């Protein structure tokens, strides 16, 4: 329905309201490790181009502040060609590559999620374990996952790191559902994160100007190759994201 598309596009412009009420779960995090600083400007933009029901994601890149070795500041988010569901996001096996990105530290990924969950999803652990094993540039000691859970009238953020055992389990997991065998809360660990407007972050999207393939699944595949470039991300229901035909 072309009309429905226009209606959804309209209601989605109210997503920014949720970024007025942001919550960060820093509850009982180990005092050992890194603290992640996410810029408010990119978290807000990330929410405005997202969707309440279908998850989206982006890879995070950042730097190490000269005066605090235990702090990692996220300065760039890369949106890759993708499709997703209420339970997960589907990303190409090929990591983004660009001269501008090579001098940053890969810090993991972030993604939206329909509801707040009592535990990190088994899917997230599996997706993260895959990203680690395949990419030598991904340091398990610094890469993390930030979940942006939509809660009534707001968004709730949490950052996690995989535990050595979680990495092992994730690398072997074969059932995408919500209760895989051997899944324990000891497979991941919460990490400290801050949402700050002290500095700004930037976005990089696919060079063809299309990151959202949720209405063009036939053009998406795990093996697809792509390039990226600096740019302001297009919303979920942007003109260029609609199906080749209704």
């Amino acid at each position: 329905s072309r009309t429905e598309w226009r209606v959804r596009a309209i209601s989605s412009t109210n997503l920014h309201l949720r970024t007025q009420h942001i919550y960060v779960n820093s509850d009982d995090v180990k005092d050992t490790g890194y603290t992640y600083i996410l810029p408010k400007n990119i978290l807000k933009k990330f929410i405005t181009i997202s969707d309440l029901r279908t998850q989206i994601a982006g890879f995070m890149y950042g730097v190490s502040p000269p005066d605090n070795p235990q702090v990692k500041e996220i300065r760039c988010i890369v949106l890759v060609p993708q499709t997703g569901s209420h339970q997960q996001v589907n990303l190409p096996t090929q990591l983004p590559d660009h001269e501008l990105l090579r001098d940053f530290e890969p810090l993991g990924w972030m993604h939206t999620q329909p509801n707040e969950l009592p535990q990190l999803s088994p899917q997230d652990v599996t997706t993260h374990a895959k990203l680690l094993t395949d990419n030598i540039s991904w340091d398990g000691e610094k890469t993390v996952m930030i979940t942006c859970s939509f809660t009534p009238g707001s968004v709730s953020l949490t950052a996690y790191k995989l535990t050595p055992s979680g990495y092992e389990w994730g690398k072997a997991n074969t059932d995408k559902g919500n209760n895989p065998k051997g899944y324990m809360p000891t497979h991941y660990e919460k990490v400290q994160m801050l949402l700050s407007d002290r500095f700004l972050g930037y976005f990089m999207v696919p060079s063809n100007g299309v990151w959202n393939y949720n209405f063009q699944g036939q053009r998406w595949s795990p093996a697809m190759k792509f390039d990226v470039c600096l740019s302001n991300p297009k919303e979920y229901y942007h003109e260029d994201h609609r199906p080749v035909h209704f």
